[PDB]
């Protein structure tokens, strides 16, 4: 896989962000994770974590997997990076997302994320507390 440029338009919630990609606005849903909804426990903390991470970044990048690049809602499906740090992994490592929605052929970073989740579980962080 490879990273491509994107520029933040707006933080949305823990696992969705609006970014401009090849000059067009899109809403991206982060691959391989599930944050709580804003109305659910930790939902606001996940939203604020992702928002801080993308708003503070000097450089956002998007990385598509090998499979489907959009979902049925027309959202982009990608791994997102903020100054080189994967947002999807960072959420999981902080116990603010579960590994979820692991579909065959768009699961290149699964094992990296499962290892973050195990570590967040060991530390009993947030969702795992
Ligand atoms: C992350 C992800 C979500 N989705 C779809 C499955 C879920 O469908 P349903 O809407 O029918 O439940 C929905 C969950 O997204 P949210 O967790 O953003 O609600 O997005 C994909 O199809 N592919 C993906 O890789
Ligand atoms: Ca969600």
């Amino acid at each position: 896989l490879h990273k491509e440029p994107a520029t933040l338009i707006k933080a949305i919630d823990g696992d969705t962000v609006k970014t401009m990609y090849k000059g067009q606005p899109m809403t991206f849903r982060l691959l391989l994770v599930d944050t709580p909804e804003f109305n659910e426990k930790y939902g606001p903390e996940a939203s604020a974590f992702t928002k801080k991470m993308v708003e503070n970044a000097k450089k956002i990048e998007v990385e598509f997997d090998k499979g489907q690049r959009t979902d049925k809602y027309g959202r982009g499906l990608a791994y997102k990076y903020a100054d080189g740090k994967m947002v999807n992994e960072a959420l999981v490592r902080q116990g603010l997302a579960k590994v979820a929605y692991v579909y065959k052929g768009n699961n290149t970073h699964e094992q990296l994320l499962r290892k973050a989740e195990a570590q967040a579980k060991k530390e009993k962080l947030n969702i795992w507390s």
